[PDB]
DNA sequence: TATTGCCGCAG
DNA sequence: ACTGCGGCAAT
């Protein structure tokens, strides 16, 4: 139950070193990959991914 | 100590 | 529909 990680800048706490290394970057808008279809930005290929299908066609 | 894939939760 | 989020496992 443990939450030992946390931001240094609002005190939001952590049960491991990702959720913390995600808030961090998410504060400072590192988003460093990006959809080739529109350009949004995201925080990883795994969330670039998982937007993708906004580009399929609707049934 | 670090980063992300997968995954589920919640709005 | 779409995505912000974050625990866990792996690396
Ligand atoms: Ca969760
Ligand atoms: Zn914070
Ligand atoms: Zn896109």
């Amino acid at each position: 139950s443990e939450r030992p990680f946390f931001c240094n800048f609002c005190g939001k706490t952590y049960r491991d070193a990702s959720g913390l290394s995600r808030h961090r970057r998410a504060h400072l808008g590192y988003r460093p990959r990006s959809c080739p279809e529109c350009g949004k930005c995201f925080r990883d290929q795994s969330e670039v991914n998982r937007h993708l299908k906004v580009h399929q066609n609707k049934p």
